[PDB]
């Protein structure tokens, strides 16, 4: 299945799909240099370096436009991020860090995407290709 989403930034990324489930925003959560998720949800302790991150949304979202770039220049940032309801501050950060950001309107994406499989994020077209 390949869904069409609403793209803010462009570019295309290939990585393993990681779903954190909870509403965590870029207020923090990830170590700025180490790229380790220090925030608690379930998959706490791993790195987001070079994989695909899926979030429904994030509480607060008061900050994060700067951290995305810092993580990216460390190489410990996620390749792409898919949201159901994203934030403008996220879009700005993703644009500078070259992190294809797309917003999906259908819940079926979150039902299909589970941590472990492969999702091809094409923000050029605005598409998320789930490749088994």
């Amino acid at each position: 299945v390949k869904f069409a989403c609403r793209a803010i930034t462009r570019g295309r990324a290939e990585g393993e799909a990681l779903v954190t489930k909870e509403y965590i925003s870029f207020l923090g959560g990830i170590d700025k240099e180490t790229g380790i998720v220090k925030e608690d949800c379930e998959i706490k302790g791993e790195s987001v370096a070079g994989r695909i991150l899926v979030f429904p949304g994030g509480k607060g979202s008061t900050v994060g436009s700067y951290v995305l770039l810092n993580l990216r220049k460390n190489g410990v940032a996620p390749k792409a991020i898919i949201n159901k309801k994203t934030e403008t501050i996220i879009a700005v950060g993703a644009a500078m860090a070259e992190i294809p950001l797309v917003e999906v309107r259908d819940e079926k994406f979150f039902e299909a995407v589970k941590t472990g499989d492969r999702v091809v994020v094409n923000a050029d077209e605005g598409y998320v290709e789930l490749i088994e």
